């Protein structure tokens, strides 16, 4: 089992951390959701599905700077939404095949009414998502901490 970003940074079998660098809408009013859609971002695959199946969750999610002060929201994975930042670890999903597969995770996060201005900052880190991989085959778990960051500035209208 291992995974890899849209642009090639990988992190290999056993885990490990990388940064993944994300385009957002540059203008988010108040009330509106400004979508982090992490499922064209970030693949994973499973290296032996002759024999091994893989279980994956997501489990934990962290918000930082901008988004941490500035957004509430929640978190959707594989179909079903959760408050973010998360307090418990999600149901898991199956990896069963050498073909890349998207990591169903995405963010759904609103502007306090309170904001204004420039409520994320270009290049700052906005979240931390951390996935969890086990099997059904032996005893392997193993973590790959995914530092998500800011492409450009979020302006929100007051
Ligand atoms: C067939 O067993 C051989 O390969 C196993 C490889 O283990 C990696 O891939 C598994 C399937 O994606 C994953 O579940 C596991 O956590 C590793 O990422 C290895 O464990 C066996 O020991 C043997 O080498």
């Amino acid at each position: 089992f291992a995974c890899k970003t849209a642009n090639g940074t990988a992190i290999p079998i056993g885990g490990g951390s990388a940064n993944v660098y994300v385009n957002l809408a540059p203008v988010v009013n108040v009330g509106q959701n400004l979508v982090v859609d992490l499922s064209t971002q970030i693949f994973c695959h499973n290296d032996y599905p002759e024999t091994i199946t893989d279980y994956v969750t997501l489990q934990r999610g962290s918000a930082y700077g901008g988004v941490l002060s500035n957004f509430s929201g929640t978190v959707k994975y594989s179909g079903s939404s959760y408050p973010f930042p998360t307090t418990s670890e999600t149901p898991r999903v199956v990896y069963n095949s050498r073909t890349d597969k998207p990591w169903p995770v995405a963010l759904y996060l609103t502007p306090v009414s309170s904001a204004g201005g420039v409520a994320i900052k270009a290049g700052s880190l906005i979240a931390v998502l951390i996935l969890r991989q086990t099997n059904n085959y032996n005893s392997d778990d193993f973590q790959f901490v995914w530092n998500i960051y800011a492409n450009n500035d979020v302006v929100v209208p007051t």
